[PDB]
Formats: C-alpha cells, structure tokens, sequence
C-alpha cells in the first residue's frame, strides 16, 4: 500500500513524498479526520535556521483523532474512531498513521470529534493538575491561573470538573479572552490585580517572553508554602526571583508533554462529564476542509491571524 505523507519542505510551502504502508504489520492504520494546529507547527510553518534546516522536511500536526481503516492483530474494530497519541520525543498530515495499539484510545460512539481534534491539549493540562499529589489538594484549595488562552481555558474546566468545590482566579491580559471564562470564581487583569488577593496553588499558562513576567508576579502573590505548576513553554531563560521562592518556601513543578494514561484518563472524562466537551466547544475556532495543497496554505495563515481559540482541519485528502 502506498501512502501520501504531506511534509514541509520550506516555511509556507507543502509538498508530497510517498512511503510504503505494511498492512499486515503489529500496526494499527489510523486514517486521521480531524487535527488542529499546535504552536509548535506553526513555528516551524514561518520561521535556529540549522536547527530549521535540520528536520527540513516533516511532516507537521500532531493533535488529532481518525478512524481505524486496518488492524492486522485484531484489537480494535474497522471504523474505531479513536484519539491518536504521537511519540513523547513523524506527524499527521498523510493518508494513514501507524500507531502502536497503546498509541491508539478509543472514543465513545456519538461525540463530536472536531473538538476531540485538541485533546493534546487537555492531557498536557491533566498531567499538569496530577503533578500536584491529589492526596494534598481538596475542594477547599484555591487556584490561580496565568494566561487567559487555549491552556488556561482548558486547565480552568478540569480544576472546575474536578475541584468542584475550590475557587479558582484566572489573570490574563484582554477582555476579549477573558470574558470565555464564566465558570470561574473571579477574573483579573495582569494590570489591576487588588493588594490582598491570595491563593494557594497556580498554574502557568503563558509562554515566551511573557513566561517571565507572569512567573514573577504569581512568586510574589502567592500564599507562602504554596505550589506553583510550569507549564508554558520558553525556548529561552527568563530572570527568575528566587530570594522570594526562599523566603516563602514555594515549590516549583516543571510538566510538558504527556503519556498514554492521559489519554485514556482524559478520555473517560468525556465519558464521566461531558460539560467538558461541551466547554471545550468554546475553544473551537475556524474549521478547515483540506483537500488540496492551497486548503493547507489558507489554514495555516488563518491560525497565525486568529485571535481565540484552535483551529481545526477536516481531512479528506
Ligand atoms: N507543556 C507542554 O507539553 C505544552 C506547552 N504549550 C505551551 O504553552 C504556551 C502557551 O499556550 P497557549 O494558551 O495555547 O498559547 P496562547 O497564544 O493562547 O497564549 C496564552 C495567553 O496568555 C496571554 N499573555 C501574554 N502575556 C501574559 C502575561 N505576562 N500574564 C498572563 N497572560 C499573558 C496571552 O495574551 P496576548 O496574546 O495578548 O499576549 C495569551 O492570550 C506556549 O509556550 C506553548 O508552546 C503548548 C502545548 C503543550
């Protein structure tokens, strides 16, 4: 069987090369349905230039979820629709993925799969809520959450899902952004935080330069003793107060990617409240049918000029 995988072979520029699929193989052959495009595609999609040249042709996407079309040793059934887990250190734009059945978690029968497209997103965030021993955090606890974007929002539903009593504070910087956050206790500018305000447990949201500033300012307003969960992305150092990380006694946890328990926990949440999926919904922005070559191009430009939310690419190639 021959596959079309769809790689970048420069910065807003596709091209197809083609490989040989084993149908027969401890493989399961996914055909992918909907995927949505992460940060880190787009990095990659405009512009180190030898690290650029490095991996120079790739292919891309790597949250997503298909439909089972083989499975040579006879776990999953033909048409499974199933949520793909990619490889913790080759992507999804192509005709067929090849997990391993670990790899590979099933979804329930009816459910909306174009918002199941970012599940990525809510296992990075789950992994992250789990870092925090669950032994030492009740619905009595009080969050705080830095950056008022696609992982503030989803890591606001699960602390509210499942720390149902608690209260939760998300600061950020635009009311736009901010207003999608209604489940929440209290909402607050980065610019006009009250003396006073206190939580004991935050999360960070933010990525890059902005990694620094909102680091700095949940050091300096969080109760002392308190944990603090890392989740944004630098790709650079950032000045760091460690004088008050001593004399407030603060823990500092560092989660990135996620593994297959994730999955499978983030999936059997769906199950359990399907509120979440319905929330999420709110996350969903442009949706995409790529068929061409140019149907990519147009998607591509369209998440670099989007405001709020992810968006979505409906596969029929
Ligand atoms: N740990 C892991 O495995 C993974 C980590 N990530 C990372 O997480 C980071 C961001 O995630 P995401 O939400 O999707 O990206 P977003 O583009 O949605 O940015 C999040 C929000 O934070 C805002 N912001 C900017 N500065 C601050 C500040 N100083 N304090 C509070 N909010 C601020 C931004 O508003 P504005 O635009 O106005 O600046 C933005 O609205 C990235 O670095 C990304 O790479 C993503 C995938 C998985």
């Amino acid at each position: 069987m021959i596959n079309q995988v769809y790689q970048l072979v420069a910065p807003r520029q596709f091209e197809v090369t083609y490989n040989n699929v084993d149908i027969y193989s401890d493989y399961v052959i996914v055909r992918p349905l909907y995927m949505s495009i992460c940060a880190a595609d787009q990095r990659y999609y405009t512009g180190d230039e030898n690290v650029l040249s490095q991996k120079l042709p790739m292919s891309l996407i790597h949250e997503g979820v298909g439909e089972v079309v083989f499975d040579s040793k006879g776990v999953f059934n033909k048409g499974t629709k199933v949520v793909m887990v990619p490889n913790t250190p080759d992507g999804f734009m192509q005709d067929f993925v090849l997990l391993n059945h670990d790899r590979a978690v099933p979804l329930p029968d009816d459910i909306d799969l174009s918002i199941i497209s970012y599940t990525e997103l809510v296992t990075v965030s789950l992994h992250a809520i789990r870092r925090f021993e669950k032994k030492s955090i009740s619905n009595k606890n009080t969050f705080g959450i830095w950056g008022d974007g696609n992982l503030g929002y989803i890591t606001a539903i699960l602390l509210r899902k499942l720390y149902p009593e608690s209260k939760i504070y998300v600061f950020g910087k635009t009311d736009y952004k901010l207003s999608h956050f209604s489940f929440v206790d209290d909402v607050f500018f980065i610019n006009k935080i009250p003396e006073g305000l206190t939580f004991d447990h935050a999360f960070e949201c933010v990525g890059g330069r902005g990694s620094q500033s909102a680091i700095n300012q949940m050091i300096d307003y969080i109760s002392p003793e308190g944990s603090i969960a890392l989740l944004g992305v630098s790709e650079f150092p950032v000045e760091v107060n460690t004088r008050l990380v001593l004399e407030k006694g603060l823990t500092l946890i560092g989660s990135s990617r996620s593994g297959s328990k994730d999955f499978q926990d983030v999936v059997d949440l769906y199950i359990q409240y399907p509120d979440i999926v319905d929330k999420l919904a709110l996350l969903k922005g442009q949706e995409f049918e790529i068929a061409t070559i140019n149907d990519l191009t147009e998607a591509f430009e369209a998440d670099l000029s989007t405001s709020w939310g992810k968006t979505v690419l409906k596969w029929i190639m």
